């Protein structure tokens, strides 16, 4: 018990339990993007989410740049809408 904290986990969940209400609430907002500001904080607000009552995922471009995911119960992904999401737009490509 001293005196001097700085980066840590705790007030980074406080925060998030307030966006992630906030945008529960707000019915125009079916979705929201979150931005990949630490490592650990992606698991921190997976948490804070499934327990909000809503739908979380991390969706990332490269391997090393993994950013998170939010959507809503009506809004939430499919299944197999999840797999190609992930994987990008449109493979089909190649």
């Amino acid at each position: 018990g001293s005196s001097g904290s700085s980066g840590q986990k705790v007030e980074f969940r406080k925060r998030m339990e307030k966006e992630v209400s906030d945008f529960i609430q707000d019915s125009g907002q079916i979705k929201k993007k979150f931005q990949p500001m630490n490592k650990i904080e992606r698991s921190i607000l997976h948490d804070v989410v499934e327990v909000a009552g809503l739908t979380s995922f991390s969706f990332g471009e490269d391997d090393d740049c993994r950013y998170v995911m939010i959507f809503k119960k009506e809004f939430a992904p499919s299944d197999e809408e999840l797999d190609s999401y992930r994987r990008g737009s449109g493979p089909s490509s190649g």
